[PDB]
């Protein structure tokens, strides 16, 4: 199909009109591999929103742009960032989202040590979201610290659904090479049909982020990191001797090469490691000060 055909199809899927009719003060605040995010203000109320802008021409696989705007429309969950509206503006898809004033987990893991009360809190929030999404056949496919956002009071919400997918009884597995190389599950890199289990592996890589500060193989070329994830034993914590046996045991249920033996989100919510999870207040110090690893 041509670019004009794709644009016309996406136009039928999004909300009509131009959101510049009610938004002001577009300022870029961050980016992903598929586009940028701006803060903006609703002109009549002063409400702050985040606007993701993705150029229809600059996508590796532009049909992925259908997925979030359809799958996640009207989705409501305590631990999921809200999508308000979506629009076509020129050759860009704009998705108007909830603004999460605490920013991304990435800026925490690069600036401070996290204790296990805080790591368990983050894991519990993400698994509460994933258990509900996976039960509806939604695979996130891009779990990583960049995808976890915080409120100023320390609540945790999952974002970055641009790569998500839908499985069903009729189409129970995906086969697309989708995600971020260092976090990708080995069966996904292997081009095997896969399901929600890939999110659990990615969550395990994010635990390594929270313990060590970076995922495995992070200054390796991405194609080389992907080969090592596919071919090597599951990656290991740099700070292995610093974590509790409970954390190690939890991680050992995530970084399981065989997806059939990997724990599910619902199974993980029962794990004793998550009994350590602190309340939102336990997370707030991570946004206000830095403590070295
Ligand atoms: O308030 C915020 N509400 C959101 C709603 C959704 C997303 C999101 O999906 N971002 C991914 C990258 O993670 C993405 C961006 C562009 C194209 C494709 C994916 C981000 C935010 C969001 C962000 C933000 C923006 C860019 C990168 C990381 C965090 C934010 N930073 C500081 C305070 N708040």
């Amino acid at each position: 199909s041509s670019h004009e055909q794709f644009r016309a199809a996406l136009q039928l899927v999004v909300d009509p009109g131009d959101p510049r009719s009610y938004l002001d003060n577009f300022i870029k605040i961050g980016e992903g591999s598929t586009g940028i995010v701006c803060i903006a203000t609703v002109r009549s109320s002063g409400k702050l929103v985040a606007v993701k802008k993705m150029d229809l021409r600059k996508q590796q696989r532009r049909e992925l742009l259908f997925n979030e705007v359809v799958i996640m429309r009207d989705y409501q969950h305590e631990n999921v960032v809200e999508m308000y509206n979506s629009y076509l503006v020129g050759d860009e898809l704009w998705v108007v989202m909830e603004f999460l004033e605490g920013g991304a987990l990435t800026d925490i893991v690069t600036h401070t040590r996290m204790n296990e009360e805080q790591i368990a809190a983050v894991c519990l929030a993400v698994l509460q979201a994933l258990s509900v999404l996976h039960a509806q056949g939604v695979i996130h496919r891009d779990i990583k610290s960049d995808s976890i956002l915080l409120t100023h009071d320390g609540r945790v919400k999952l974002s970055d659904f641009g790569f998500c997918a839908q499985v069903s009884k009729e189409v129970p597995r995906r086969k697309s090479l989708v995600g971020t190389p260092y976090w990708m599950a080995p069966e996904l890199i292997s081009r095997l049909p896969y399901g929600p289990e890939v999110d659990i592996w990615s969550l395990g890589i994010m635990v390594i982020e929270m313990v060590d500060g970076e995922p495995p193989y992070f200054n390796e070329p991405p194609l080389k990191a992907m080969k090592m994830i596919r071919d090597n034993l599951p990656p290991r914590l740099k700070n292995l001797h610093k974590v509790s046996p409970s954390l190690k045991g939890f991680l050992d249920r995530l970084l399981v090469r065989d997806p059939a033996q990997r724990a599910t989100a619902a199974e993980l919510l029962k794990h004793p490691f998550l009994a350590k999870a602190g309340p939102p207040a336990s997370i707030v110090p991570l946004m206000r000060q830095n403590r070295t690893r």
